[PDB]
């Protein structure tokens, strides 16, 4: 049976790929060994893999511990790294660890994978890494220009993963995607963050003058998307995968307190979050010809996700009151 | 005692780095006469006191890291002007081992953003390569183009730009990145191409030609490099990129002609060996709308550069025992 190395999936994209691919969601690929390698950071949740706990192989480690990966690695046919420090606001804040984890990680993981001689490599990134599109979609040939530290270091490590596909003949895919959302999803991010302050009775930020563009996608349907790049990728090629619904900040905020029966007065308008960062999109035309298509629609995804959390305070209290 | 600007140097006990200094304090640029300046570089196997033996009563070094966040923030304020030229710049070493690259062509410049943001400084200058791009055989280069970098080191030097341009957009960090062909001129580490034949043919050995030959790139003399930089320093917008373009794209094959010319020397010294990136090149039509023009004819800079090599075997020869 393929063996399946999974980096980061502890978190909230990697353990949904996990989980999915556990329960057999992906045919063929059914009682496949898997193993995760997690370093644990605040974003790390185990209860995120407490439903497959003794399907999977838990290593706590950092990707680049290359000593370590070394050791794990070798027996893999497949590695996917959704490893990252992902929250643009803590780039904000301080970029050191992103630099070290998003582009030093990449580069540890992908000499490791050499060495071991991992026949499929998946680096997930993001649609950010291309900064702002005012109409249209950026195709796969698209100009890196990110402006945050969080996306600059996303595409640094992008960019060293392609060095290493073209250097050493490295079998790696990059993958970039629009903004996830689902159950699961750590809530320092928007939708969550929404979510958990609102059915709490607090207050739920807008920032700036809202006007910012982004795609959103269901975290099943990127996850499918990443698996048709597994099953039918090309070594040292990128593949876009797009989103179910694009939407102004505005336009998001207002579907998030209707989702939830909130209201206006719960909205702390807080300034300016420093970019350049209008409107994000991907065209996703040339995954879609191997055969992936997404089958979320954003009302339908984000009424599993109200439900979701509503349900589930045990799981995300403890997250909110680390937080604070 | 008067207030012309003080500069920081990164990197600036290098080839390019010290060649900057020493014009700057020469007074090679108009209106920059008694500058201070200050030279951090941490000695690499390429890092050379001696290319700053004649400017040592206008620099002072500092010997570290520009990954050591604590000792920029405190040798960074008070400088008005902040040149990166700090970086693994061998593309045969970061095939052996990339690691090194990405820390410092990567991590060393965000440590060093970071630092001139809370130091304040008002002018920072991030100094890069046309190799970010990969090959093109077909035309010529402007600034929007995409990054498909082949090397490691192309790659972390892509990586640098990018975290760099970050904090540009996100805190407004007076940044701009500069982007030119490959160098030559005098105090260049002979592991380079151009040095490496030069002094090869001055010890009587053979000197390779690459392949067929046919592999291009773009060759701008050290002065011209320095030169365009400092009209970034003094014209350039904070966010923006500037090509940096030379005065001859050549063949390997032509290359090789004008360094056999330059040196006198026969093509029976010449030893072809097997094949990187096929061609560079580089238009420059936003920096020259801000009154640049490269001034060093490539076979007048390669005369000066072999006289250089030949008079200054005290430097080159103990850099050539690494065989
Ligand atoms: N969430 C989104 O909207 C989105 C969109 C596009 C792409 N991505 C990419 O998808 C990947 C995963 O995203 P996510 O939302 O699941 O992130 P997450 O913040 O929920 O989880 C990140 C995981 O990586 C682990 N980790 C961090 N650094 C590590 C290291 N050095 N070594 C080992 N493990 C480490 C963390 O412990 C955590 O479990 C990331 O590459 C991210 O950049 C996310
Ligand atoms: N040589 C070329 O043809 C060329 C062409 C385009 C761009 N560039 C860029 O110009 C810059 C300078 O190039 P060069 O030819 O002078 O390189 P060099 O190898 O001659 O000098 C690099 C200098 O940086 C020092 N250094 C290395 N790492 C450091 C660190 N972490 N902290 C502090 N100092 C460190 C080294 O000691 C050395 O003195 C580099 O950024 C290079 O990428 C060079």
């Amino acid at each position: 049976v393929p063996r399946v190395f999974v980096a980061g999936g502890a978190g909230f994209i990697g353990s949904h790929y996990v989980r999915e691919l556990v329960a057999g969601a992906y045919a063929g690929w059914q009682g496949c060994e898997v193993t995760v390698l997690d370093s644990l950071t605040y974003a790390g949740n185990l209860a995120n893999l407490a439903g497959v706990r003794d399907a999977v192989t838990f290593v706590r480690g950092d990707i680049c511990d290359g000593r370590l990966l070394a050791e794990v690695l070798p027996g893999h046919d497949v590695v996917l790294n959704f490893a990252a420090e992902t929250h643009v606001d803590r780039s904000i804040a301080d970029s050191a660890e992103f630099l070290r984890t998003n582009v030093q990680g990449v580069q540890s993981l992908m000499q490791a994978c050499l060495t071991a001689g991992v026949p499929t490599i998946v680096q997930v990134s993001t649609d950010e890494v291309y900064g702002s599109i005012e109409a249209g979609s950026w195709s796969e040939d698209a100009p890196l220009a990110p402006n945050s530290p969080y996306a600059a270091a996303k595409a640094g490590g992008d960019l060293i993963a392609l060095a290493y596909a073209r250097t050493y003949g490295l079998p790696v895919r990059i993958t970039r995607c629009g903004n996830n959302y689902g159950p699961y999803q750590f809530p320092e991010k928007v939708i969550p963050l929404f979510l958990t302050r609102l059915m709490d009775g607090r207050s739920v930020p807008l920032y700036g003058d809202g006007r910012n563009v982004r795609d959103w996608i269901h975290v099943a349907d990127h996850c499918r998307g990443i698996q048709t790049v597994v099953e039918r990728g090309a070594s040292g090629e990128v593949y876009h995968i797009a989103g179910t619904a694009e939407l102004t900040n505005l336009e998001l905020t207002q579907h998030l307190l209707d989702a939830v029966g909130g209201s206006w007065d719960a909205v702390e308008r807080v300034p300016d979050r420093k970019g350049h960062d209008r409107r994000y999109s991907l065209s996703d035309a040339k995954l879609r010809a191997l055969g992936y298509a997404p089958r979320v629609p954003f009302a339908d995804g984000l009424a599993e996700t109200v439900a979701w959390y509503r349900a589930n305070r045990h799981w995300w209290e403890p997250l909110r009151k680390q937080l604070d």
